[PDB]
């Protein structure tokens, strides 16, 4: 689709058979989801945003379907204010900015 | 233009006599610029992201040129690590997300 920006670009994602709302976030390098359970081995990681650094759990090669487009990649789980889809997965689904 | 998201979507913006690199950021409701002493009235605000909150000064009806496109609107000025063009100005320059 084409998505305009008068509203937050929130989309439904499917991950582990669960439906969540996430923000398409071109200013985020990474995809960061609020606390949830994901299976498999994870690595402790730290990431930085506008307010400083937080600790997250890094899961690799997690499938997410974003608006019906399939991605498989790195998902960080931790205290983000909202679920965000970052550039690592935006590139996989062919998302671009256009003006 | 079309901007892919393999790298950060940094573009040149102009604010008065200052040229800066800023993120085209669909995850940002409003534009946030690095500390700078802009003329005119403003109001303090707290904005939250990854890591917590920062305090900013909200200026309204500030003209910003973004890749030659004219915009005018709210700009939040504070101790952000990166200049951020938010949805409030992205819409004005005709920026959409596409996939
Ligand atoms: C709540 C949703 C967002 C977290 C809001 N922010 C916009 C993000 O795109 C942010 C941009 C960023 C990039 C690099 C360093 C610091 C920040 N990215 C990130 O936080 C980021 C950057 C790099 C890697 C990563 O894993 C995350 S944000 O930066 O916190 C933000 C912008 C405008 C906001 C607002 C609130 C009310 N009115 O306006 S809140």
């Amino acid at each position: 689709p084409q998505i305009t920006l008068w509203k937050r670009p929130l989309v439904t994602i499917r991950i582990g058979g669960q439906l969540k709302e996430a923000l398409l976030d071109t200013g985020a390098d990474d995809t960061v989801l609020e606390e949830m359970n994901l299976p498999g081995k994870w690595k402790p990681k730290m990431i930085g945003g506008i307010g400083g650094f937080i600790k997250v759990r890094q899961y690799d090669q997690i499938p997410i379907e974003i608006c019906g487009h399939k991605a498989i990649g790195t998902v960080l789980v931790g205290p983000t204010p909202v679920n965000i889809i970052g550039r690592n997965l935006l590139t996989q689904i062919g998302c671009t900015l256009n003006f």
